[PDB]
């Protein structure tokens, strides 16, 4: 019901959309559809909408999120976060 994925930066076109990009294997483990909310956690939590991974990122075990989201969580690029369906 929860997966751990490595934080990566958002593509500029995605900045400010409140989204997390993750690949189909990750969505399948969570049972989430594109557009559903997930909770992303280190110590604190943020809720972000699921979006599809870019082809180059598929299989890397990453979640792309923008700096506002990373700042709320106190996570750096490369840190793991827990992702869970809301």
């Amino acid at each position: 019901l929860s997966v751990k994925l490595r934080v990566a930066e958002a593509y500029p076109e995605d900045v400010g959309k409140g989204i997390v990009r993750m690949d189909k294997a990750s969505r399948a483990k969570l049972g989430v559809s594109v557009g559903d909310y997930v909770e992303v956690k280190k110590v604190l939590s943020v809720k972000l909408r699921v979006a599809e991974a870019y082809p180059e990122d598929v299989g890397k075990g990453i979640v792309r999120m923008d700096k506002a989201s990373r700042a709320k969580l106190g996570v750096s690029v490369g840190d793991y976060v827990e992702v869970k369906k809301v």
